[PDB]
C-alpha cells in the first residue's frame, strides 16, 4: 500500500463558510449608497464577478448613472475591506463540524496537511479559526494564475508538502474543486450531494473522520501487483 | 515507475460515432407513422429517454393519441431493431480518425486493452468495425445497474482486465464519461474541448497517440517516494 503522504483541504465550504459575510458586505456598501439588497437578491450576485456584482447593486437602485468606474473602483475597495475586516473577527466556531477533531487525528497520525484555497484572504482566516498549527504548508492564491477547475491550486499545495499528488487526498465542497483534484492526480473526496467524480462523496463535513478517510485510503491505494 | 497494465475506451464519441444512426432510426420511424422530423428537431431528443423521445415525436405530428402504451412499445421495438441493423452495416471507415493505428499500437507494445461502453450492442459494433481483436476484455453492460457518472462500468472493465484502476487509463469524450473514470481511480484522458477534471485533455481522436498516451503514464506515473 502506497503511504499517504497529505491530506490538502479547499478553504470556503469545508473548512468554514465565507458566503454570508460576502453578502453582509456588499449588504453594507449597497446600504452605504442608498440601496436595500436582501438575501434573496443575492442569489444575483452568486458566482458573480467583482465589477459585475457591484453593477448589479447599482442597477437595483436605479445609480449606474451616479458612478464612473474609478468611483465604482471605490466602492469596491472599502467592500473588500469590511469583508476582510470580517473574516478577522471569526472565532473558532465558525469551523465546520468535524474538521477540528479531523485535524487534530491527521496530526497525531504524523500526516502532513496542506491548503489549496484561492482566497488570498486565506492566513487571515485560518488565524481567526485558530487552525493555522494544523496546517504544514497553504498554497499562495497571489501567485495563481487559473483557478478551478485547473488543477494548479492543487499541484501547489502538493509541492509545497514536498510530495506526488497521488499520495495526497483533496477534499472539496464543488464540482469544479473535485475537478481540479480530480486533474492533479490527487485522491478525491467530495462533500455534498449531487457532486460527481468523487472517488469518496461524504454528505457533510461530519462524516469526514480519520478513520474513514484512512479505510477510503487503503482501499485505493492497494495493488496486487506491487505485493 | 507504476506499469501501465490497461488503455480501457468508451466506445461512442470515441471510437465510432453513433449519434446520427440514432436519428436516422427515428426519422423513419416516425416516417413509417406519417411524420416528418429532421436534424433540427433532434436537439429535442438529446440526452432524452426512448420513451418521452417517442412521445415528443408523437406530440410533434399530433398522434399522441393514436397510440396506447403497449402500442408505443411496438413502435419503439422496430425503431430499436432498425437501429441495431444500422450499427452491423457499419464500416471500418466509420472508426474515428487515428484510433486503429493507436489500437494496433497498443497490441505491438503488449499492453491489454478493454472496452467500458454502456451500449448493449458493443460486440455487434466492434464486429463490424473490424475492431474485436484488438481488445482483451469488455464489459458487459447488460450487467450494469448505474450508468455514468457511477464509475461502475469503468471498474468492471478494470476487473475484466484483472488489474486495479491506477494501473490503466481510460478515454472519454462526456463529462459523465470523464467523472466515471476518476471516481473508479483511473488516470482519465479527455477528447474534446469543454472537458473538465481530465488529467490529459485533447482536442480530438487524432491527438491520441501511443507516444502520446505513454509520455502522460510516465508523468503521472512517478513517485520520487517509490525509487
Ligand atoms: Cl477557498
Ligand atoms: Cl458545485
Ligand atoms: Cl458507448
Ligand atoms: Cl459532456
Ligand atoms: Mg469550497
Ligand atoms: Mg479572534
Ligand atoms: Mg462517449
Ligand atoms: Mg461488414
Ligand atoms: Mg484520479
Amino acid at each position: 500500500v502506497m503511504k499517504l503522504q497529505g491530506v490538502i483541504f479547499d478553504l470556503d465550504g469545508v473548512i468554514t463558510d465565507t458566503a454570508h459575510l460576502h453578502f453582509q458586505a456588499w449588504q453594507q456598501i449597497a446600504a452605504e449608497i442608498g440601496i436595500s439588497i436582501d438575501a434573496q437578491f443575492n442569489e444575483s450576485l452568486k458566482g458573480i464577478s467583482r465589477d459585475e456584482s457591484l453593477r448589479r447593486i447599482l442597477q437595483h437602485g436605479g445609480k449606474e448613472g451616479d458612478f464612473n468606474s474609478q468611483e465604482r473602483a471605490q466602492l469596491a475597495y472599502r467592500k473588500n475591506l469590511l469583508y476582510v475586516h470580517s473574516l478577522r473577527e471569526l472565532t473558532v466556531n465558525a469551523v465546520l463540524p468535524g474538521i477540528r477533531s479531523l485535524l487534530a487525528d491527521l496530526r497525531a497520525q504524523q500526516i502532513s496537511v496542506g491548503l489549496a484555497s484561492v482566497s488570498l484572504n486565506a492566513p487571515t482566516i485560518l488565524a481567526a479559526l485558530e487552525l493555522r498549527e494544523f496546517f504544514t504548508f497553504c498554497a499562495d492564491a497571489s501567485q495563481l494564475k487559473n483557478s478551478k477547475p485547473d488543477p494548479e491550486i492543487f499541484l501547489a499545495a502538493c509541492a509545497g508538502l514536498g510530495v506526488p499528488p497521488q499520495a495526497c487526498i483533496g477534499i472539496e465542497d464543488a464540482q469544479a474543486g473535485i475537478d481540479a483534484i480530480n486533474a492533479s492526480g490527487m485522491r478525491s473526496v467530495g462533500i455534498g450531494a449531487g457532486l460527481t467524480g468523487a472517488q469518496l462523496l461524504l454528505p457533510s463535513t461530519e462524516s469526514l473522520t480519520w478513520p474513514r478517510l484512512s479505510a477510503f485510503w487503503q482501499n485505493v491505494a492497494e495493488n496486487l501487483y506491487f505485493q
